[PDB]
């Protein structure tokens, strides 16, 4: 007999005018549905399912779902879930369905084809071509020989004058395929292609700059979503200069006046030309034949037009190449030329190109290609080539050659810092912890969301403007905030927006903080091929910039869990903008700010002037927990899935590198075949986050990840001082966690750090406590409750319990949330009030702060800005978390405190 | 016995907050003041710029020194007979000294300013040098760079001649040369230059008119063009060395090598706020010692680069030193194009380029600020850009011989030919400024100076007085509207002026060579000017818009008008015209490129187009040079035939053997050029007057006169007789609608008035006839003449009928002039007369438009309004039936 429950999914924003199939996630109550013994139906007012994560007990926690492209787009989609008991007490009779369209593949020795019903595309299993051909339903080829291009240079000149005496040696590469994979379903098929960049033209090289590219194809869709990621493994002499994706468009049978070129301009504008310019000649071929060219239709046979024009094609020139380049965030240049050899002709251009180009004909068809958030990921470009020839070229430049080349070398020389002592003394003035050869981008990554669109004939510009919009704002379905909370499938430590007017203005300040930071991206132009998605760490109130050039006060690189603030803000609110902002952050931080290959695979790089400048390579930047929310909302984004998997090697890095090497007083140092020393707060919050997630996903290494998390949780519980213990040692063969170097025989150590609880520890711990349920090692929960309570007890209370008082605690507003927890967990209203007091009257932001922005115009600044010189990013992140977590755990004591 | 009058001069826009000396012109009525014996007092530097025929003063020029006292009006009194900068000259270099600044210019070498010095004797800048970089080839596309290695060559402007007009308030310093190689492909000297330095008494700002003629191959691709200076800054502590960049809309960027703001430790709110203000920071002893030690770990920012490679977006970047990466700097849209380098104690320099972001691609660099001497470059063309591709935009399309060329003309509207797609001999004048400071100034001063150069102030005469003097035309009068029909004409001129002024911004008519011009005709299907079909693209003065705009300013005094007209005349005079070689004096005709079209002609180069901007401004010395250049326009008619290819004869040109001129299409421009050199009394005036006054007399004795087609000009005797296919007179009658639209009625109108009683024969009739007869009845085109004409631009030629009507006193004609204006071709009173906005997927960027008009229409519509109102507004009331 039956268990069945429904859960509704809404468009992130407005009901979109078009979508090309979407994937969403739903959560489910702990203990309610067994996998593969639960079916899922869909009501849209008037469904392809799979599990992404499971509960402790093995029931479904998070699933993911996929709907085909449709012209029916509903205000809401409701997903019912019936168990097997439902269909197995029947004597009623379903009709059996049959979708109007449904994907079919052909797996092959040579290639692999995927037929959506509107296109068929081929995926070579080897070679230097990712997509062999893209076919309409007609059977005709619309684009083909899709390939990844990369150019480099060997050197870069000191300054412009120096070009004369320094020679740049250029070299070209082809994306070489090495594996192809498939996740086939009726509704959507993921094609994952992994490989390398290998040489073809210019100087010889090792194969390098790896890539994985994911092609997403939905039933009934000529749209193909492309998630292109590369790990960077260049060295001192590897300057990327172009990075791109190129397709051949046929055009062979096509009268030039019937071949059309389009680019997206600004605010949903389209550029509309053909290879041969019949509009605005001296002589007219007729209202209707001009009107039809502009509209991308096939023109009548030449014997129908006033022959003063028809007898004179030959003299009307023929435009082979077009070029859109976006090298700043504010202006794009656009040009064309007749053929390779002539000067180009400047076309009237504009500000911020929406980043799509189409190339085809009214008969031969064509494809279009584009990059989501195009101008925000400058320097980018869109190229057409050989449009007057037999086979045309259409290319998306992810990094335009027209730009200055990608320069990832260290921004300074070391400033003469010799040894650890100087390194730490640099940190006291610039807030940077430098080390020679740590200022490196070796192993960082970047993903880009690229769309391809196939066309039978030239589409209308209104259809082009639409797809261009589509791409830049890809429709997203998301579960209800209320329901995501009920399930408890994404943490206990947040809840929806109370009655207290104090609670009310706390929400208003979260919206202030958010509105500011969103506004501050545009105003400070936090855009760029690698930069976009991140923001900075502290303001310079004298200069009125953010501190882009002062060591650690520049790029924020997930310092004090801004990720958590913004994702928890989304979970509560359901705001589009909250998501869109957190999406962009998780895409940067997850990819740029963590090392994916190397001896540091697992670590991420602390805030710096570059995103890899600082020597602090630590787990608290890579921190899986920061990705956890977006993995599940989104329906297991398979890239972010890979990124969480990567991180399951973090623990190994403590054999290589100690983050305390410079400050550790107990002269420890790691050796091979020995126990390694990580932190019990910041370091372990990352390890344990990653181990929880693999356990939850039931991945290849789940039994392992489960084991490590339980052993380490018992270890901390068996330590003596628990988390107040500084930070023990860990055996990589036995996976157990023992006391630190200076306490061999649990006669407890004390090391306190204000950082230990602001990089996901509360979140990870609660989740883990919940997961292990009864199986939890005895006294872990107490050890954690201790840490929570004692942090901001009296100094006597601390001395009494721990020997010494906690002399270096700060971030009290930040830590207010640890009270709010232990308050809830112990049903102690005096400890609840500790939260509200430490939040309302200690450090961070404070209720009587300005809580407004000032405008700064005129000669003090390059360009007009708004500023709030009174807040820093560390302030807004931990404030935000405190607001959400204190309201979560102790709403009921807030009015009590106020009164 | 005394004759004294007065004449008042006004700022162009609002009263300026600040100027740096100003030169301005004043016209004077005919036969009023004798040169060398008429004194001038303000409430004053003076000199003659044009003279009347009887030698009396026609246009003067005047300079006032830089002054903190700045007044609303300035009044100059002229007085008949009846009633301070210091230059030194060592045997090496000349130095001008204004009171504030002292600049030394070498007489030779690859350095053009030696050093700049503040009254205190302190060197703030040094080694002013013209920079250039070229490359030999450009890749076809971006994949082509590993299989086509590119060889760069570096040059720097060698000096050849150095002239000095010195006076008390003002001191011009004119330095000619070309770019002599240093490192790179052993290249011959090329790219000749004229740089004019204006230095006024009192100022420490310098006006710098940098002119340059392109004289290079299909292989000479300019990557970078700069003006470069060394800032000393030796014993200035790092934290006391400042950097600025003007950004957007009165903004200024403000750092220093070695940041003391933004740090973990705070030295002291006073200290920080000094660095931001650009002041010498207090002793290290007064600092907080956690900041004052540790200075060795705070990095030093040597290099700074601001590129503006589009019209809407600039970048900004910094580098500790070369070898390390750059760090991106919060940037924005449209840099106003100044930069400062210098120090609190050591002082320093600031360079800037007027209209910086409009003349893209441009950069401003600062280098070696961590060193003992720092570089400060203004790049006039940015090495960051693609390298200036002056080649032809097509390979001819399979066109072989005149048959094809002319046939293509019937579809794409361009007259092609091989070898004529060449920019050899075009020029371009960039207006630069330099600013010398004893100490890093207030960044509110840098803002006001960046405002200074992007809108340098202008002192111009009263329109009522310029009309009264008759120094520029009698063919224009002030709006003073008395009918309802008049004011709607005035409104329409204002409609036209706005629409055009906006189209520059909307259609992005911006760029190194592009900025100043507009386009010819619109494409109503695409919603775009015809930027890619032959002669429908760049308008290169066709049908005399230069002549409409500069007239509109004369009448109004609108600052906008002046500025629009200015930037045009700064383009058409320089980039469309040829300055060296065989075609020197001919302008290329309207095309996709400014030099694409094979029809190189005199109608474009027409000196009348620059006449007004020359005299207003007080004889701009670069425009003065150009007006001379055009005196060798006639030399080109034994070198090229504008009527070849359209010629059914066997004829072919050689020098010193007679040629045919269209009396409007060719003569109007020569007459104009000659009448100017005469007016000015230049190195060739006597020549010019004889050539002009001959060719005038020549016409009056052609039996039919202007009604005869072309003339027969003898380069040896400088005379003009009847054309081939009519020797011995008897009579020729050949009419083209193109004659009266390219200057004719303004040159004839001015020459007649300039000559008075020395006017030959009945030239005045020979003119009057063509005016009356151009659109009389075909029956009256027998009664006189005997061969009924074959009529083409009637609204435009309405001006000519109006001229005759005033000169005759003939209201029959005046009413016909109005009936052609309102009821013939051209625009038409019932026309749409509004703009339509266009957006969505129909265009790239949203835009306004009127496809019911084109640039031909508006120019001749505009001239027609102004001239029919001036001559025959009386008849407008009476007309309205
Ligand atoms: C192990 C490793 O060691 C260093 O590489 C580095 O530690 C330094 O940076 C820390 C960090 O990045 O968070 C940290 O900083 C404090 O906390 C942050 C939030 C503040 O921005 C800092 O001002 C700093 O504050 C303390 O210092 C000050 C101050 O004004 O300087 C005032 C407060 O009262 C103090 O709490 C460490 O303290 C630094 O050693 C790595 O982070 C670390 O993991
Ligand atoms: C003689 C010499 O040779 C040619 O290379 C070229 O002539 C051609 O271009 C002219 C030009 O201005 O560029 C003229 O076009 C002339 O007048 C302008 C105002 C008009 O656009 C034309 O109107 C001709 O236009 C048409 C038409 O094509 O439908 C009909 C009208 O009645 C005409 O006014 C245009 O003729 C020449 O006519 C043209 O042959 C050089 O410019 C020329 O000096
Ligand atoms: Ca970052
Ligand atoms: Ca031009």
């Amino acid at each position: 007999n039956c268990t069945s429950s429904s859960a509704t999914v809404h468009w992130l924003g407005d009901k979109p005018t078009y979508h090309a199939g979407v994937t969403f996630g739903l959560p489910w109550p702990q203990g309610k549905y067994r996998p593969q013994e639960t079916s899922f139906s869909l009501t849209g007012d008037t469904l392809q399912s799979w599990a992404t994560g499971y509960w402790a007990d093995g029931s479904l926690k998070w699933t993911a779902h996929a709907i085909a492209e449709s012209n029916q787009i509903y205000d809401q989609y409701t997903v019912t879930a019936s168990s097997l008991g439902c269909v197995k007490s029947s004597s009623s009779s379903s009709e059996s369905s049959a979708p109007n369209s449904s994907i079919v593949v052909t797996d092959n020795s040579d290639a692999l084809t995927v037929n959506t019903g509107e296109v068929a595309v081929s995926f070579p299993k080897g070679g230097n071509v990712i997509i062999g051909d893209i076919k309409t339903k007609s059977g005709k080829v619309i684009g083909a020989n899709g390939r990844l291009v990369l150019q480099s240079q060997d050197s870069v000149p000191d300054n412009f004058d120096n070009r004369a005496n320094s020679p740049i040696q250029y070299s070209n590469f082809d994306g070489n395929i090495n594996e192809v994979f498939v996740n086939q379903t009726s509704a959507r098929t993921l094609v994952t292609v992994r490989g390398n960049h290998t040489v073809t033209d210019g100087t010889d090289h090792d194969p390098w700059l790896p890539f994985v590219v994911r092609f997403y194809l939905y039933a009934n869709s000529a749209t193909i979503k492309v998630m292109h990621s590369i790990v960077f493994d260049g060295d001192e002499n590897d300057f990327i200069t172009g990075l791109g994706i190129r397709f051949d468009v046929p055009l062979k049978g096509e009268e030039y006046y019937d071949r059309h070129i389009r680019f997206a301009g600004v605010d949903g504008g389209i550029f509309n030309e053909a290879v041969q310019g019949i509009t605005g000649l001296r002589r007219d071929p007729g209202e209707e034949i001009r009107a039809a060219q502009f509209a991308g239709q096939k023109l009548a046979d030449t014997e129908t037009w006033e022959p003063r024009v028809s007898t004179r094609l030959k003299w009307i020139p023929t435009w082979a190449d077009y070029g859109l380049t976006q090298l700043t965030a504010d202006g794009f240049g656009l040009k064309k030329r007749t053929k390779a050899g002539q000067s180009w002709v400047n076309i009237p251009s504009g500000t911020r190109a929406e980043g799509l180009a189409y190339l085809g004909g009214a008969t031969q068809g064509g494809l279009a290609v584009g990059l989501r958030d195009f101008w925000k990921r400058y320097p980018v470009g869109l190229d057409i080539s050989n449009a007057a020839s037999d086979t045309g070229e259409l290319t998306l430049w992810l990094y335009s050659p027209a730009a200055e080349p990608l320069d990832l070398r260290p921004f300074h020389d070391g400033l003469g810092q010799d040894g650890y002592e100087d390194q730490l003394d640099a940190l006291e003035i610039t807030f940077e912890d430098w080390e020679p050869g740590f200022d490196t981008p070796y192993g960082i990554a970047r993903t880009s969301e690229v769309y391809l669109f196939a066309f039978d004939q030239t589409p209308t510009s209104d259809k082009l403007a639409s797809l261009t919009a589509y791409m830049n704002d890809p429709p997203v379905l998301v579960a209800e905030p209320k329901y995501i909370h009920e399930t408890q499938a994404l943490g206990e430590y947040w809840a929806l927006p109370s009655a207290s007017p104090a609670a009310a203005t706390l929400e208003d300040r979260l919206q202030f903080i958010f509105d500011f930071y969103k506004g501050q991206i545009e105003q400070r132009r936090w855009y760029g091929f690698l930069d976009y998605g991140d923001f900075m760490h502290t303001y310079d109130p004298d200069r009125h910039t953010w501190r882009y050039d002062v060591g650690g006060y520049a790029w924020d690189n997930s310092e004090l869990s801004p990720d958590l603030f913004f994702w928890l803000y989304f979970l509560r609110t359901g705001s589009k903008d909250a998501y869109r902002f957190a999406e962009a952050l998780t895409r940067h931080t997850g990819e740029v700010d963590v090392y994916h290959i190397g001896d540091w695979k697992g670590l991420g790089t602390r805030h710096g002037v570059q995103h890899w400048s600082d020597s602090a390579k630590q787990a608290r930047i890579s921190q899986p927990q920061y990705r956890k929310y977006f993995f599940y909302l989104s329906g297991g984004d398979e890239r972010v899935g890979e990124l969480l998997e990567e991180l399951l090697d973090t623990d190994k890095t403590y054999g290589e590198l100690d983050p305390q090497r410079k400050v550790r007083t107990d002269g420890w140092e790691p050796s091979p075949n020995s126990t390694v020393s990580f932190g019990l707060g910041t370091d372990w919050s990352g390890l344990a986050a990653g181990w929880l997630i693999e356990w939850e996903r039931r991945g290849p290494r789940w039994e392992e990840a489960k084991t490590k998390l339980t052993n380490t949780i018992a270890g901390i519980a068996n330590l003596t001082n628990g988390f107040v213990t500084g930070s023990g040692l860990y055996d990589p063969v036995t996976w157990t966690l023992g006391p630190p170097p200076s306490d061999p025989g649990n006669r407890g150590n004390v090391s306190i750090s204000h950082l230990n609880a602001v990089f996901g520890l509360p979140e990870v711990v609660s989740e883990a406590i919940a997961y292990l349920a009864d199986d939890i090692p005895k006294g872990f929960k107490q050890a954690w409750l201790d840490y929570c309570y004692y942090y901001h007890a009296s100094a006597s209370e601390q001395k009494d319990r721990y020997g010494v008082s906690f002399s270096k605690i700060s971030l009290l507003q930040a830590h207010s949330r640890l009270a709010a927890y232990a308050a809830y967990e112990t049903k102690n209203k005096t400890l609840a009030l500790r939260a509200w007091k430490d939040f309302y009257a200690s450090d961070g932001l404070l209720p009587d702060a300005p809580w407004n922005i000032t405008h700064v115009d005129g000669s003090d600044v390059l360009v007009p800005v708004d500023e709030a010189a009174w807040l820093a990013t560390n302030d807004i992140a931990q404030y935000g978390l405190a607001v959400i977590q204190n309201l979560a755990y102790v709403s009921d004591s807030l009015d009590d405190y106020q009164s």
